[PDB]
């Protein structure tokens, strides 16, 4: 695994999150099954936890959006950059946003809002990218042809787990 170069991290393990906004692709209760099994994979091997805000500022905002959104890093349109999260701190750190000129799907067969999900909350909780073709955190956009088989790598686990601890 690989943190972020000066390795930022949440300095408390009670988090917060917020889906301001939902994708025209998916109905909302697919999506947030894909952001709740996006947390719960990091959750369940380290002491935080996670709880949703439905306003204000939560620790990481995540939205969908197209092109220029308010940051450094326009999105792209169709293919390439997928999605992007930033590392822990205030503001727009931790904040997880995916491009909506992507198709989002929860299928074998398009870009898989879970999988590219779990591996933005790696990000932002501090994890950079892995060597391991098959860590979560690997720089490469893939899918499974049998998404059952997802399994978070125990080079990912060591990752966060060297960020976090593990579980109480
Ligand atoms: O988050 C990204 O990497 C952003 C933005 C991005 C581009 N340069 C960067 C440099 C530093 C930080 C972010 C970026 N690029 S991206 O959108 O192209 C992207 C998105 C997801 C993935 N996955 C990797 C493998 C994976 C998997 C693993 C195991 C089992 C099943 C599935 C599913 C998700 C890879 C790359
Ligand atoms: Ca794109
Ligand atoms: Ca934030
Ligand atoms: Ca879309
Ligand atoms: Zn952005
Ligand atoms: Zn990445």
């Amino acid at each position: 695994f690989r943190t972020f170069p000066g390795i930022p991290k949440w300095r408390k393990t009670h988090l917060t999150y917020r889906i301001v906004n939902y994708t025209p692709d998916l109905p909302k209760d697919a999506v947030d099954s894909a952001v709740e099994k996006a947390l719960k994979v990091w959750e369940e091997v380290t002491p935080l936890t996670f709880s949703r805000l439905y306003e204000g500022e939560a620790d990481i905002m995540i939205s969908f959006a197209v092109r220029e959104h308010g940051d450094f890093y326009p999105f792209d349109g169709p293919g390439n950059v997928l999605a992007h999260a930033y590392a822990p701190g205030p503001g727009i750190n931790g904040d997880a946003h995916f491009d909506d000129d992507e198709q989002w799907t929860k299928d074998t067969t398009g870009t898989n809002l879970f999988l590219v999900a779990a591996h933005e909350i790696g990000h932002s909780l501090g994890l950079f990218h892995s060597a391991n073709t098959e860590a979560l955190m690997y720089p490469l956009y893939h899918s499974l042809t049998d998404l059952t088989r997802f399994r978070l790598s125990q080079d990912d686990i060591n990752g966060i787990q060297s960020l976090y601890g593990p579980p109480p």
